[PDB]
Formats: C-alpha cells, structure tokens, sequence
C-alpha cells in the first residue's frame, strides 16, 4: 500500500476493533520515513496503547492469580508460565514501539512538540517494561524510562510557555513518576509545586475563553499536591 | 505439544480470566483432539472459547460491512472497505470451520448422552449459520441448508428425549427460530417455532426443577422477546 492507503487501514481496524491491524498499519507509514501529522501520530498512539494495553490488563490478572495460596504446585508452575508467556509478548510490543521512536520518530521530529510527543512515548514504553522486569534490568528499563521523560522534560521548559496544556501535564506525568515509580514523593511534591505555582504567576497572560485549557491541568497538579503533602 | 490434558484445562481457565480468548480456544481445541469425551466443564469452556473467538470477528464484520454501505465517490475508499470486509471474511471462515471440524471428527461422534448430542448437534447449527451470515453465490444454499439439517437434526434427538423446559431444548428453539427469522427471511416461520416451543414447555410446568429454573425461564423469557419484537414488526 501507499501512506494514505495504510491510513485509512488503520481508520477501519480502529472503527472494528481489530488494533493490531491497526498498529501494523501505522508501523509502515512509520517505516516510510517521514514526520507523521498530529492525525497519524495519534492514530499510531492509540493503535499501540490498545495493543500493549491488552497484555498490561493480562498480565495483571495472571499475576493476581498466581499471587494467591495454591498448594499443587503443578498448577502453580501453570501460572508462572503463562505469566511468562504473556510478558514475552508485552516486551516484544515494547521493543517494536521503542525500535520505531529511536530508528525514525525521535530522529526525524524537528519541532518541540513532536520530540516531547515522541520522548514521553518513549518514558511510556519503557515504564511499561519496568512493571514486568526482575533484577538489574528492573533498574535498567526505570532509568531509561526516567532519562526519556527528562529529555522531554527540559525540552517543554525551554520551548513552552508554563502554562502550556503539553507542558502541564508532561510535568503531571513525570511528577506521578517520581510518586509511584521512583517511590520520591519529595521530589514529586517539588517537580509539582514549580510547575504549578509558575504557571499561577502567569495567570495574568491567559484569555478569559481559553484559559481552562490550562486550569483544567493546573488544578491535577494541586489536587496531588494536597493528597501527598497530606500524606 | 508436550502439554497433557490437565495442563491444557487449566490454560484454559487462565487465558478465559485474562480474556485472552484465542489462547482458550486453542487449548480448548488440543483438548478436544485428544479424543475423549469431553466433561461438562470441558464442553462448556469449549463453546465459551469459540463463542468470544468467532463473536469478535462477526462484530468486526458488521461494522465493516456498514461502513462499505457508505458509497465513496472514491472507488479507492470502496475497494479499501470491501478487501478489508474480505480479510475479515476469511479469518470468520477458517474459525466457523476449525469449530466444525472439531464437531464432525471428535464432538459428535464421541457424545454418549442425548443431552450432549443436541448441544453439539446445535453447535453446528450455530456455526453454519454464522458462515451463512456472509457466504455468497452457490456456497450460500450449501451452508444454509447445513445450518438447517444439523438444526433439524438436533430437534428431533431433543423432542424425543429432553423435557421441554429443559435449557439446552429451549436455546436450541430459540436459535433455530433465528436461524429462520435472519438467514431464510421467514419471520412468519421463526414466530411459529417459537411460539410452539413457548407453548410446549408452559405446559408442563412440573417439568422445571430447581438446578434448572433460573436457565430454563431466562430462555423461556428470550423466546417471548423474540416473539414480541417480531410481531411488532
């Protein structure tokens, strides 16, 4: 197919819930190499999230059950290998969207918003590594995943204002990090707390028809900050 | 491969609860193929498996269908939509077939109670009757009338030698009136079977039992809404 025939591909896998036809589209519209729209990088945002979201859930309930008393340990070891089995395919779905965004998306974006849009995928997907990893690679898949979100990260705060909605939010996301991946609720507390009150000290700057694009996060942020710093 | 039976069970019971449907239904297939009869809970995380497999496709059908019924002025947009309808198709088909295979080598022939006879006898009604749902041209009059005769079929096992309140006889009206209501277009006919079927079992009440009840009046309620819509119609 030509890019606009995968396109409309993966617009039919999505209206028929078949996501990944829909993510095998948007993988070769990726492959062709060039800076997808805001439309097609949504459109391979959700095939994926839907994709990999499908083992997270899998992998969820498998994990419980085999979380609970089971004396036979034959189907104890059951449990254990289908686990294994779906975490091998949540890390292949991992690896195929982490070898895109290095091999085309991150390399190719050549404006902020894009490379932020691609880096936080990027923290994404290897978040989403480090909840099934074990061991040293456990650290491994946390550091990348924090050293994505942190390139994203400066990038919005050189390139955006701080009431930007992509700026907000990309500080939401990360500040959650800090909270429940790193176990740094300080740190969460701070990233916050800057973003929130540089963004109040520009509430001056915003229009009164537009302004709840900002507020709307603005308000996550201190809706955090009052359960943490409680405790 | 090197799992045994047990193994096989159990994998079935784990993908069902992590909703990872294909997987149970393959396990649920090896199962089958080893030849023994299967048990009641076997028989029934068989058709659990194949009914969440082969829904999925039906419903991507569907949607897919109704969006080639969207007359692009494109021919490009149209041909998209109809080779995509296909691939579904086909995906539909190899499911249909994989369960009537099962049915025809190892189901049927291996059921040594009339109970499991009908249910699998239906089964098959079932599952031509989904390949009915978009088989075309010669191909259309074999697959109906498949889907027919394996009804028939289980009919006269279940008149013969079930209760008519019992759930599997009442599911088995319910479907086959379907069957005559959506594939032959014959709402007059699908009205008649389940109306006869309704009536047969609220005369003999005393046939209910306490296991059953909740199953056998659920269906019994399912026949009157068919029955209600149709003749609103």
């Amino acid at each position: 197919m030509d890019k606009s025939e995968l396109v409309q591909k993966a617009k039919l896998a999505e209206q028929a819930e078949r996501y990944d036809d829909m993510a095998a589209a948007m993988k070769a519209v990726t492959e062709q190499g060039h800076e997808l729209s805001n439309e097609e990088r949504n459109l391979l945002s959700v095939a994926y999230k839907n994709v990999v979201g499908a083992r997270r859930s899998s992998w969820r309930v498998i994990s419980s059950i085999e979380q609970k008393t089971e004396r036979n340990e034959k189907k104890q070891q059951m449990g254990k290998e289908y686990r294994e089995k779906i975490e091998a395919e949540l890390q292949d779905i991992c690896n195929d969207v982490l070898e895109l965004l290095d091999k085309y998306l991150i390399l190719n974006a050549t404006q902020a918003e894009s490379k932020v849009f691609y880096l936080k995928m990027k923290g994404d997907y290897f978040r989403y590594l480090s909840e099934v990893a074990s061991g040293e690679n456990k650290q491994t898949t946390v550091s990348n995943s924090q050293q994505a979100y942190q390139e994203a990260f400066e990038i919005s705060k050189k390139e955006m204002q701080p009431t930007h909605p992509i700026r907000l939010g990309l500080a939401l996301n990360f500040s959650v990090f800090y909270y429940e991946i790193l176990n740094s609720p300080e740190k969460a507390c701070s990233l916050a707390k800057t973003a929130f009150d540089e963004a109040i000290a520009e509430l001056d700057t915003l229009n009164e028809e537009s302004y709840k694009d900002s507020t709307l996060i603005m308000q996550l942020l201190r809706d955090n900050l009052t359960l943490w710093t409680s405790e």
